Order: C-alpha cells, then sequence, then structure tokens
C-alpha cells in the first residue's frame, strides 16, 4: 500500500534516459516487487558528447529531473535515492581524456546536487556492471529467482536463468549463467541471491555497440570502396572526415567527402565480418577477438537494439526471423532495396532509415559468428524491450544492488529448508 520510489539516471552514449521505480515498503525484500513508475528521455546527446562544454551536461537533464519533481510525491522526494550511472560513451571519453571525462561527471553532480531528492552519486559502470545488471533485471523481472516447489519436492534442476544480450550505442553485452569452467577472471562472476549461488559468464565489446559500428563500416568503406555497400541505392551525404576518425574506435583505421551506398547485401555482408578477428584463441574456446566464451546456453533475451533492429525487419519490411536461416535473408532483402524502395516503405520520419541494413548484418554476424549460436541455441533467443511493465536495461538492476533491495540469503536462511 504505502510505497517507495528509486530513481536511475541512465547515462548511455547516445542519450540519457530516467527511470523512476517504485515498491511496496513491507513487501521490498521480494523479487520481483520492484516495477517502473515513470520514464523521461533527456533530449539531445548523451552526457559524454558535451565533453569541450560539461556545464551542458548537467543543463541537459533538467527537464527530465523536474518530471521526477512530478512523479514522485513530494513528501517521498527526500527519502528517494537517485543514482546516474554512465555507461561505454564515458569508457571512451576516459581513454580520451580523463580530465575532461571528470569535469563532466562533476557538471552532472553539481546539477543533481541541487534537487530534493537523496542524491547517491554519478558513477561510471564496468563493463561487466553493465552486463551483470541487465541480466538481474530481466530474471528479477520474470520471477527466475524463485525456488520453485514445495518441501519435499524441489524442482530439479532448478529453474533455469534467462541469459542477456545487450546492444547499446558504444558497447554491446553478453551475460549468461553457465556451468562451464571459468578460463578468464575477468568473464567470470558469482552472484548469491536468495540464498542460491549463480555462477555466471560476461563480457562487453567496447566499440561494438550500434553507432560505434556503424562509424568503422563507414570509416572501412571510404577506405576499401569509396562507396557504401550498406547504404542503399540513391542514398548519399557528405561525410565530415574529422568525426569518422575522432573516436578511439576508428583511429585505428579531405575535410569533406561524398559518399552514396550500392545496395550490395554480398559486399556489405564483407564489410561486416572484418569487424570479428577469428584467427586466435588463447582459450579452449573463444567468441571473438581472442575473448574467451563459453558455449551458449538456456534461453535469452536480447534487448535494447537487438529488439529495435528486428522490430523494423518484423514490423516495416514484413519479414519474418524466427531462425537465423530467416534473418539473414531478412537483412539481404533489406540491404537489396534501394532508397526511393525504402522510403516508401516509412511514411514517417526517416532518420536511421539509412542504417538498418548495417545494424541487421552485424546483428546476424555478432550472434552466429561472433557468439556461435546455432540453428538450435537460436530458437532459445527472444527479442524483446519490457517484462512485467519495465523496461529492460542495466538500471533496475544497478539500482536493486545500490539500494540492497535483494537480499543476498533468505530471512532466517528459511529455517534451513532450502538447503
Amino acid at each position: 500500500p504505502a510505497l517507495k520510489y528509486g530513481i536511475v539516471l541512465d547515462a548511455g552514449s547516445s542519450h540519457t534516459s530516467m527511470f523512476v521505480y517504485k515498491w511496496p515498503a513491507d513487501k521490498e525484500n521480494d523479487t520481483g516487487i520492484v516495477g517502473q513508475h515513470s520514464s523521461c528521455d533527456v533530449q539531445g546527446g548523451g552526457i559524454s558528447s558535451y565533453a569541450n562544454d560539461p556545464s551542458k551536461a548537467g543543463q541537459s537533464l533538467v527537464r527530465c529531473l523536474e518530471q521526477a519533481l512530478r512523479d514522485v510525491p513530494r513528501d517521498r522526494h527526500a527519502s528517494t535515492p537517485l543514482y546516474l550511472g554512465a555507461t561505454a560513451g564515458m569508457r571512451l571519453l576516459n581513454l580520451t581524456s580523463p580530465e575532461a571525462t571528470a569535469r563532466v561527471l562533476e557538471a552532472v553532480t553539481q546539477t543533481l546536487t541541487q534537487y530534493p531528492f537523496d542524491f547517491r552519486g554519478a558513477r561510471i559502470l564496468s563493463g561487466q556492471d553493465e552486463g551483470v545488471f541487465g541480466w538481474v533485471t530481466a530474471n528479477y523481472l520474470l520471477e527466475n529467482f524463485i525456488k520453485y516447489g514445495w518441501v519435499g519436492r524441489w524442482i530439479r534442476p532448478r529453474k533455469g536463468t534467462l541469459g542477456a544480450m545487450d546492444l547499446g550505442g558504444a558497447s554491446t553485452q553478453i551475460t549468461f549463467e553457465t556451468t562451464s569452467p571459468s578460463e578468464d577472471p575477468g568473464n567470470e562472476v558469482h552472484l548469491r541471491l536468495y540464498g542460491q549461488h549463480y555462477r555466471v559468464y560476461t563480457h562487453s565489446f567496447l566499440c561494438y555497440g550500434r553507432d560505434q559500428i556503424l562509424l568503422r563500416l563507414l570509416a572501412s568503406a571510404l577506405q576499401i570502396h569509396r562507396f557504401h555497400p550498406c547504404w542503399p541505392k540513391g542514398y548519399s551525404t557528405q561525410v565530415l572526415l574529422q568525426e569518422v576518425y575522432q573516436s578511439p574506435c576508428t583511429m585505428g583505421q579531405s575535410a569533406i567527402v561524398s559518399l552514396s551506398g550500392t545496395s550490395n547485401a554480398t559486399l556489405c555482408r564483407d564489410l561486416v565480418s572484418r569487424l570479428f578477428n577469428i584467427s586466435s584463441c588463447p582459450f579452449s574456446q573463444c567468441s571473438f577477438n581472442g575473448v574467451f566464451q563459453p558455449p551458449v546456453a538456456g534461453n535469452f533475451i536480447a534487448f535494447s537494439a537487438f529488439y529495435y533492429t528486428v522490430d523494423f525487419l518484423t514490423t516495416v519490411m514484413g519479414l519474418p526471423v524466427g531462425t537465423l536461416k530467416q534473418l539473414e535473408e531478412a537483412t539481404e532483402i533489406t540491404c537489396n532495396q534501394t532508397w526511393t524502395e525504402l522510403q516508401a516503405r516509412v511514411p514517417g520520419q526517416k532518420t536511421r532509415l539509412a542504417d538498418y541494413c548495417a545494424v541487421a548484418m552485424f546483428i546476424h554476424q555478432l550472434l552466429s559468428r561472433g557468439y556461435h549460436f546455432d540453428e538450435r541455441s537460436f530458437r532459445e533467443v527472444v527479442f524483446q524491450k519490457k517484462a512485467a511493465d519495465t523496461a529492460v536495461g542495466w538500471a533496475l538492476g544497478y539500482m536493486l544492488n545500490l539500494t540492497n533491495l535483494i537480499p543476498a540469503d533468505l530471512p532466517g536462511l528459511r529455517k534451513g529448508t532450502h538447503f
């Protein structure tokens, strides 16, 4: 009946989103109890985009914080924790300039401390944090941490958990429960949740988020082709080369150049393939780029840009994506469309329309060549962005952790009945 609230600002690479959560005060330690109350998307770029004008990073938040004042009851403002967590955009800016990164964190801090909420800090999450907290969000919301059965008849094996795949703008994470031995400590995660131990694998591929992959494909196309095979025939734009090569993701790869699309699904496939280095593995088994990965297993939820890209293929292109072969065929069809043909399918705003080919190709290869899903394991992947009226991402897991809302053990160890 009486509710408590908490707020997370997800400071992502392309933009900031605010989530307000609520829960009953006298059931707050039950799994699946916390749920989303409201949300707000901050106008303009991510906080890292203000690296040279850090004051604007704090000001960017004001409109959404004003909404938070209206969404959370007044008498609760003071006891509502507020967190900001920043991900790969700020990790990348920290490589370029720790000083600029610090000024941006200082600016958002200054703004947030002016509000009546219990501000608990602005922090940059690690890649492991980001992966693990998204896995917690999904499994918390779907009540996978409940111990199913009853005395004398507990289900065995215990309830499975949902793997998580998150495609952000500047990194992508894969996280799942595994029985495989750990071969790299950087990928090894151990959780104690509701008296149960979960052995988890996680990895974050920095520079493999949607926006950085598009930049890297553009840089590659400029070098190899001087046309862009992933872009549709009839689409062209003036490319500012400074913007192409300024990222840590592309600096490894004449002020302005014209670049035109060619709708070449096969050349687009070849361009995307160059993103995955499969030449070496110092472990028993790898994903790509020499990174340890055990075999994928269990159900998975693919959210964020995986969901938005696949939704374009099914809803706008009207193509099935149920199998890896179907996803590949949909991508080929989409890439082979001319700019007029693509525009004919989208009566409204056309931002990002020239990018779905490249992003769909990337996703198909990431899953199939990168993570080594096959038809059998892919059948167990679902593309969804919401569970139990709450957006799926790392924000909820993060809040749950920092607010100590998930118990490591059940009260009084449930008298030992789960032993």
